[PDB]
């Protein structure tokens, strides 16, 4: 309470109207403080019309239901988030500590930690929105930020709360996120987890490059390629991991260390969380041993903790760590350090890690059964008995990573592409969703265009998607700019948010600026841009071959014209 008490007192005093201690609260692993009272999805008509066959598809239908109400916020909360991860064994705790140290040193070999700024935060906020904008322009916002910073320098914290008249707390939230960005932003802003700096990371590489990266790993001699899912990663982050993560502060300057120390000790290793629940109230809870997913640095810190954990699993697999070692309070460091120094970077290059998502090609398949450390650390795998060996892949094109798998294509001119793919229903289902309500047909059309153009660059190889994309582009006016973002994914670089010729953009991404494309001959026509094989298009969810799809394909200009006539008397272009 000596840390969180000051934040507890302010929310108490602010909402003392309806403040109380409800003894029928469902919080067993979280510490509960109090509560107070406070106040399906919409469909993209343009995309829907132009994808009629997928009206009668379960996965598309399922994606047309969002559970953003407080009913759903508690539904999945207690299952994973209200649980305790047992403390790792002394040996495991030492190994992690050594590895973390070694890893932090390796990452900061060239780069240097530094504070991010008001100007950077401002620049990002503006470009993103293209309400927080209003707060950034407000000078009194930044004055409040300074106030809290002085508290943070003093080791205290007053207003930094986390969420799972209104502008007051809205400023407090945004201000709290800036202070994080200030202290820990550099990890993201200076690209510490770029593949060049991290070896295993893929920050700033982009979806289009991920397939090429995995193919490169497959060339590395060793065992199979393992991509194990962790059950609720952010919930499995221990107190120990947080102690390992903060070791980064050792490379910071005094004034920067100072601020980062506060962020770690006061908002990560302790956290006062707001969570909404029907009875409609807001419960105030706190704990020390999990990740605040909405916070800044999360991706960076997950990537780090995962990199470490996999190196440790690799060590176990290689027979460096035994059961006895993990149990040992007085485990010797020599063999670990030796391993890290001689083989560490090599073993990092065998991995592609983005947050809790990982792919690993160990030197052999002992890794598959090396599960002592992995389970002991807390990173228990999803939907598989704790001690059952992992299922690896012998073809990199089967390996799942960042919600995708990847295909190697052969173009008509002999050159080879490597493209991202996933079930066609997931892509179409997502496209048919529009965000929120009160959207005009123009705004609805431009989102459809955004999605249509994303498919042109990333999923062009899917026959149905290319057809649907050309249909949407035909039905939507030419000079209308794609507005709202198609995804929040960190791997999306948003090359489709443009009114430039998509074949020109395609050429830029896949030929021109593609390090793996040696011959830079321009592809002059979409006829030269390849698809997957028919059978693999079908295996990944295509409806090519079905009558209904042939009907849809045959009757598509009629539907385009209907959308055109409802949009109005504008300038359209045909892409059929
Ligand atoms: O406030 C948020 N939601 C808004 C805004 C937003 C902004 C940025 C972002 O991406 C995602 C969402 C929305 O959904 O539109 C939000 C949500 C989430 C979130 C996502 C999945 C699960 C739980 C939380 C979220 O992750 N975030 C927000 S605002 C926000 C700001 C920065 C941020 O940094 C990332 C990248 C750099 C390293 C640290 C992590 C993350 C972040
Ligand atoms: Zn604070
Ligand atoms: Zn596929």
């Amino acid at each position: 309470m000596d840390v969180i008490g000051e934040r507890i007192k302010r929310i108490k005093e602010e909402h003392n109207s309806t403040w109380h201690y409800d003894d029928e609260n469902p919080y067993k692993t979280w510490a509960y403080h109090g509560s107070y009272e406070v106040k399906s999805s919409m469909i993209n008509g343009v995309v829907k019309l132009l994808t009629k066959p997928w009206d009668v598809v379960p996965m598309v239908t399922q994606m047309a239901m969002t559970d953003t109400t407080p009913f759903g916020q508690q539904r999945v909360f207690k299952e994973k988030v209200d649980t305790r991860t047992p403390r790792p064994l002394p040996g495991t705790r030492k190994v992690m500590e050594i590895t973390a140290e070694w890893l932090w040193r390796t990452l900061g070999r060239n780069k240097r930690p530094r504070l991010c700024t008001r100007e950077e935060f401002t620049k990002k906020v503006r470009t993103n929105a293209a309400s927080a904008k209003a707060a950034v322009e407000d000078e009194e916002f930044w004055k409040l930020v300074d106030r809290e910073r002085e508290l943070h320098k003093l080791g205290k914290c007053g207003s930094c709360v986390y969420n799972m008249g209104s502008r007051a707390i809205w400023y407090m939230w945004l201000g709290v996120r800036y202070l994080e960005f200030e202290a820990l932003g550099f990890l993201n802003e200076d690209h510490w987890f770029s593949r060049e700096n991290s070896y295993s990371g893929v920050e700033g590489e982009g979806l289009h490059k991920l397939g090429y990266i995995l193919r490169d790993i497959s060339k590395i001699p060793g065992g199979a390629m393992y991509a194990d899912d962790t059950a609720g990663w952010d919930t499995r982050i221990t107190e120990d991991d947080l102690h390992n993560e903060e070791k980064i502060i050792q490379q910071m300057d005094p004034e920067h260390r100072q601020l980062a120390n506060a962020i770690f000790k006061l908002t990560y290793q302790n956290k006062v969380v707001k969570v909404q629940r029907p009875t409609t109230v807001m419960d105030i809870i706190s704990r020390k041993d999990q990740r605040g997913s909405g916070q800044v640095g999360t991706y960076g810190l997950n990537t780090f903790t995962n990199m470490e954990a996999q190196l440790v699993r690799q060590m176990e697999g290689e027979g460096v760590l035994t059961k006895a070692d993990l149990e040992n309070p007085h485990l010797l460091e020599k063999k670990i350090t030796q391993w890290l120094e001689t083989k560490g970077v090599e073993r990092l290059k065998r991995m592609a890690i983005s947050g809790d998502d990982c792919v690993v090609k160990p030197i052999d398949d002992r890794f598959a059964n090396a599960l002592l450390a992995l389970n002991d650390m807390g990173k228990v795998r999803k939907d598989i008995p704790q001690w059952q060996p992992s299922k690896g892949w012998h073809d990199w094109q089967q390996v799942p990573f960042c919600s995708h798998h990847f295909h190697e294509l052969i173009m008509k001119d002999g050159r080879k592409l490597v493209v991202p793919c996933r079930p066609q229903d997931e892509l179409i289902g997502r496209a048919r969703i529009s965000q929120g309500a009160g959207w005009s047909l123009r705004e609805t059309a431009c989102l459809g265009k955004a999605y249509a153009q994303m498919w042109s660059l990333m999923y062009f190889h899917r026959r149905d998607l290319r057809l649907a994309s050309n249909a949407i582009c035909s039905a939507v006016p030419v000079h209308w700019v794609p507005t709202s973002r198609t995804t929040w994914s960190i791997h999306a670089h948003h090359q489709w948010m443009t009114t430039e010729d998509m074949l020109t953009v395609w050429n830029r991404v896949w030929i021109e600026e593609n390090p793996w494309m040696e011959d830079k001959t321009p592809v002059t026509t979409w006829e030269n841009v390849p698809y997957l094989g028919k059978r693999e298009d079908q295996w990944c969810g295509s409806l090519i071959g079905l009558t209904s799809r042939a009907t849809w394909a045959q009757n598509i200009p009629t539907a385009i014209q209907q959308v055109r006539s409802l949009i109005g008397n504008e300038e359209f272009l045909d892409y059929m």
